[PDB]
């Protein structure tokens, strides 16, 4: 279908664990877009080439407005490509660097569309499992969209960057379900309001025994609904998570949502 001769390469919209990702335009169309590149060598020597094909069809059968688009695929000799939707505002990342901290107003907003994608994504068995601000992309109109599909695998599963948006039950290596994007939810929502994650540390190894420990505090300034929100989605036991129609009933989120 597609060749690398179908597009013109633009800036890097960024860096990537297996190559990096560019806009690119399909000449014919005039269609904006990014084109996420990986090289096979650096996929094959990392054992995650059946993984790649994955993240391409968990991904390229997701339609919702709040999860990323991707189009299709293609590769020649050295190259992976995935085509996917570009977002034109950037990450969640990049605009949470900038603002240090988002009102309560924008965390709920983003809860709530994030739990919409996510309710989707489950309501097929579908765990994201890499939920974070770096994956969070923004539209045109600022609307959030679930993007990065890289470590995505049907539930239940127990196959095997920082550890901060993982739940216990990946970190140890165990059986785990829909529950992970859940606990990922909580670490996003305490991030958004204090400007950083909850188990945030020095290294691989403090921030382990964080989360294995569920130890984290919050600043005087995070109000009673969002505590509420949070430790209630920071279990260490996945059943005891809420369920994403839970949270988007929350008196926290229907005040401060959309
Ligand atoms: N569709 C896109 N539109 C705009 N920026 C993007 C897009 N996809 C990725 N990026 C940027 O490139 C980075 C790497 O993309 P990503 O899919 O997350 O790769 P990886 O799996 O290596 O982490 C993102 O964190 C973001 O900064
Ligand atoms: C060598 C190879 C192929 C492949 O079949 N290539 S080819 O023999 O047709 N040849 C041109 C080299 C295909 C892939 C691949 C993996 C995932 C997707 Cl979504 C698409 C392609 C990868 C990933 C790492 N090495 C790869
Ligand atoms: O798309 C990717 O860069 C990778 C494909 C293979 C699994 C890991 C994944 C990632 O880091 O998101
Ligand atoms: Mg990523
Ligand atoms: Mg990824």
């Amino acid at each position: 279908q597609w060749a690398l001769e179908d597009f013109e390469i633009g800036r890097p919209l960024g860096k990537g664990k297996f190559g990096n990702v560019y806009l690119a335009r399909e000449k014919q169309s005039k269609f904006i877009l990014a084109l996420k590149v990986l090289f096979k060598a650096q996929l094959e020597k990392a054992g995650v080439e059946h993984q790649l094909r994955r993240e391409v069809e968990i991904q390229s059968h997701l339609r919702h407005p709040n999860i990323l688009r991707l189009y299709g695929y293609f590769h020649d000799a050295t190259r992976v490509y995935l085509i996917l939707e570009y977002a034109p505002l950037g990450t969640v990342y990049r605009e949470l660097q900038k603002l240090s901290k988002f009102d309560e107003q924008r965390t709920a907003t983003y809860i709530t569309e994030l739990a919409n994608a996510l309710s989707y994504c489950h309501s097929k068995r579908v765990i994201h499992r890499d939920i974070k601000p770096e994956n969070l992309l923004l539209g045109s109109a600022g609307e959030l969209k679930i993007a990065d599909f890289g470590w995505s695998v049907h539930a239940p599963s127990s196959r095997r960057g920082t550890l901060d948006y993982l739940p216990p039950e990946m970190i140890e290596g165990r059986m785990h379900d829909e529950k992970v994007d859940l606990w990922s939810l909580g670490v996003l929502c305490y991030e958004f309001l204090v400007g950083k994650p909850p188990f945030e540390a020095n290294t691989y190894q403090e921030t382990y025994k964080r989360i294995s420990r569920v130890e984290f505090t919050f600043p005087d300034f995070v109000t009673e609904g969002a505590r509420d929100l949070i430790s209630r989605l920071l279990k260490h036991n996945p059943s005891q998570r809420p369920m994403l129609r839970e949270v988007l009933e929350h008196p926290w989120i229907t005040a401060n949502s959309s």
